[PDB]
């Protein structure tokens, strides 16, 4: 099967890209199968691939770290993200953002069922396995358990069987039968798990799909509108229905190709400890335990020689920064777009370790809306983060048409240069704040409430009669005939 | 000579370095030399000696551009600057600033008169030059004159001959024999004209030496405190007395060794139109004049073979950023430990475009002061907005221990996750501000006041019991014996 469609064979791409190594001696899931991906992470190098990992029985697992992080490239820097899409390696952010909008205004194009699939190669049920004794990693020194679930996808349907939600929410092993992990608002995993605890009948039939298709994890990662099955707009992206079994215990449905599957219920009452973990805005608060979402396992099937995903995140660069912030971006620029706001481009900078979204702005467009800056910031400010797809993000920051939002030095030019702060800026203190960031949930106010910002690096002129200024630099400074004198001389002079 | 006492042998040491570009062709002032300049600033090039400028006439003049820019290498990332200061080329950036603070707590060591020297060897009256017929580089294709003065030094001494101040302060020629330029608050060159025109009875006297020794134009750069002569804080720095000749028209004294010296006067009465120009900020607003300043010049005198350094300034990175930004960043330090501030290092990111200032707090110091952010905050605040040093900055990061404020990506990731938005900042509103700054002299508030604002990246219990994180990164979350494995272990892996 494709890539972008079969984790195996996207294994396979990344080999024949020369972007994994494949690790045949045998590494410790106690901390150095993480340290080595965590190592990988920081320096763009390739994904590593641990093929023998000490406690590894039954087929139960491989690892490979690193699935969605950065190449070392700048020709092929999102090469690991376009090939969870079947785009070229060389594909722009712009171009895998594009891809992962474009399900948006198309048709859904719903799961196709088939009878069986490499998933259900081997199965262990209740009385066969123990989460205890698998090879579960522990990714930091200090978690405060082992997190199985870093890259699979949790399945979760509402009561009335109309929307079936795939999303990535972490999850760590309690016990031998039992996960748990981050069940919080307004996640959909936890709309819906809502809907379940109000008709108060039974726990929610749930399974947990590791080594997914690429395309499927990252609609997972992806804030899709509320009601919409991630299975249909996965089809319509790829153009291809997505092939599913049915679980062997309950009556969801996962992918056909799943490398480990685990299948149970989320429970409506009960709870259990969960964290601390080492998290995407790079912290670990040792200690630091709260009652989460607890799950049971009934069933666990999985693919021969299964690979188990891992993200090992942190500081820079990994899945938590390409998947969450992008893709958030990603879902901002729609909704501005379809709120009649004029932006073209959305993308979080990775030197705001992602709390912060940039939109850059058609002046065009705004200059016909003959408006201002508080009055414009407000507007945008009350359309994002009062929507579930501005949680994560802390700071907007709007900037025009010269700069490339995808580009966090030009961003960050803009930012200290064109906004002035305070003045420049509206504070939001009545919205979902993020708790996760540490002067959140940390900090000195409420962890789940304000904390958000507006910065408008819009200059005046802007918003009336258009840019005044040129930039002193190389290519704005000189006339196109000059720069190209020295471009083609360079060498000759003397120049690197 | 050494490189640090004189500019020719400065420029001796750049070759010997293999930082030196010579290009013995013929090279335009009228934007090509800028052009060129500009190109290695943006690429940490090496410098740029143009021996064959069009239009140079009786050895007036050859250019050196980029005097202080950075090399490419991290290594030796700062070694330009360190040839300014005797200093190792690997030195770092808290070598550079200590070395330029280690004189505010020694003795003076005044200047020593002279005969003769370098700069008397051609000379040039009031009938003889014409400032128009000289290669003046035109700089940035819209700036409204030929930049002359970008990388000399003003010197100017109060009436009562207590004080002589050694600045750089930008200036264009107006006419044969005459520039005009920037003189404004709080600089001490307006603080001295301020003197002048108050006493009423004539202009005031002036030379304008280029080509200075390097270690004279790094003090120039710096705002060493009021009152203070910069050839005796030199003379302590180095621990030599620099060599001055007198000026022919004048009673003040210039270097000995200065490639060419401008005599005359700034007047207490004429302006003239100055700028626009392409400034550090990284913009310039094309028609933007404003009167400044207004010099006369009565005399040339040079070397043979005169050498004019040049700042073709403007986005990252240059002169205004590497001396500007850090040498304020360096007397702010200084100044906050001197109000009993507890801080250890500060340093202007130059990702903020060198309006940031971070500041890194010994939080041991700070736990013993019992104090909360919004006190700390203000503290800060109004001993560094209050003070000259503090001019130029529009935001103070306050971080902890563990955040080395020379790495720009350390202080991005401490302020994007530990200072909440609004509630862990405050703005100072009555404070003068820097109107070069877009957002200032081009936005939507006064030109020359507020704008400014002290953002904590202090976490909370840095002010009580100590911090209660590790980070998420490879140093902090694995023990040393597993991070040493993985390093011995890295390349026989398969990693680069
Ligand atoms: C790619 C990726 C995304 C997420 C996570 C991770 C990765 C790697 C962890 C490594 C496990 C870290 C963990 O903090 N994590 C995570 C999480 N969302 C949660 O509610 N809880 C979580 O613990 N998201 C983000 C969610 O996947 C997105 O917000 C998505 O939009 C949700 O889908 P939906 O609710 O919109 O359907
Ligand atoms: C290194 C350097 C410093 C400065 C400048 C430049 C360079 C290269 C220009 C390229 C010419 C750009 C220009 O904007 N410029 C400049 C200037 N100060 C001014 O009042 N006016 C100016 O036009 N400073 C900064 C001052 O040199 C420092 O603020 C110093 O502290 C002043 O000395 P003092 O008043 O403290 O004695
Ligand atoms: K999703
Ligand atoms: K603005
Ligand atoms: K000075
Ligand atoms: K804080
Ligand atoms: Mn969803
Ligand atoms: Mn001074």
């Amino acid at each position: 099967q494709p890539a972008h469609l079969c984790f195996r064979s996207f294994v396979e791409a990344l080999k024949v890209d020369n972007d994994l190594v494949e690790i045949n001696t045998p590494i410790d899931p106690n901390l150095e199968a993480a340290a080595i991906t965590r190592r990988v992470c920081e320096t763009n190098d390739k994904a590593p691939l641990f093929n023998n990992l000490i406690g590894m029985k039954n087929g139960l697992f491989r690892i490979l770290g690193a699935p969605g992080s950065l190449r070392k490239s700048s020709a092929d820097r999102y090469g690991r993200l376009a090939r969870h899409l079947a785009l070229p390696p060389t594909a722009s952010m712009r171009e895998i953002l594009d891809k992962m909008l474009s399900a948006s205004d198309m048709p859904p194009i719903p799961p196709t069922i088939v009878p069986t699939g490499p998933c259900k190669e081997n199965s262990l049920d209740d009385s066969e396995f123990d989460l205890t004794e698998l090879p579960v990693p522990l990714i930091h020194k200090s978690d405060g358990g082992k997190y199985i679930q870093t890259y699979g996808m949790h399945i979760v349907q509402s009561p009335d069987g109309t929307w079936t939600n795939w999303s990535i929410a972490r999850a760590m092993v309690h016990d031998k039968n039992h996960l748990t992990g981050l069940v919080i608002p307004p996640q959909h995993i936890w709309q819906i798990h809502q809907m379940w605890k109000k008709e108060g009948r039974s726990d929610v039939p749930w399974a947990l799909a590791f080594g997914v298709p690429p395309a499927a994890i990252m609609a997972s990662s992806m804030p899709i509108p509320d009601g919409v099955t991630e299975a249909g707009y996965v089809g319509a992206m790829t153009g291809s229905s997505l092939e599913l079994v049915k679980c062997d215990t309950n009556d969801l449905y996962v992918p056909a190709t799943s490398e480990i599957v685990l299948e149970g219920t989320l429970s409506i009452s009960e709870t259990g400890p969960d964290g601390p973990f080492g998290e995407m805005h790079g912290y670990i608060f040792p200690g630091d335990t709260h009652l989460g979402a607890k799950y049971k396992v009934n069933r666990i099937t999985y693919r021969n020689n299964a690979i188990m995903p891992m993200s090992s995140c942190g500081r820079l660069t990994d899945e938590t920064h390409t998947m969450i912030g992008s893709l958030a971006a990603a879902e901002i620029r729609k909704l501005c777009q379809q709120n009649d706001l004029p932006i073209t481009d959305a993308f979080a900078p990775f030197e705001s370790q992602v709390t912060w979204v940039a939109l850059r702005v058609d002046t065009e467009k705004l200059r016909a809306m003959k408006t201002t800056s508080e009055g414009f910031r407000k507007r945008v400010g009350d359309v994002v983060f009062n929507h579930k797809a501005g949680y994560t993000i802390h700071r907007l920051v709007l900037v025009g048409d010269d700069i490339d939002v995808y580009e966090g030095k030009d961003v960050l030019w803009a930012f200290s240069t064109r906004c002035r702060p305070g003045m420049d800026e509206t504070l939001f203190e009545d919205v979902r704040g993020f708790p996760l960031i540490p002067y959140m949930g940390h900090g000195n106010g409420p962890a789940h409430r304000g904390g958000k910002v507006v910065s408008d690096a819009l200059m005046p002129t802007e918003y009336t009669t258009g840019r005044n200024w040129e930039a002193a630099d190389f290519n704005q400074s000189y006339p196109e005939d000059l720069k190209q004198k020295v471009l083609d001389n360079w060498t000759k002079m003397g120049f690197s």
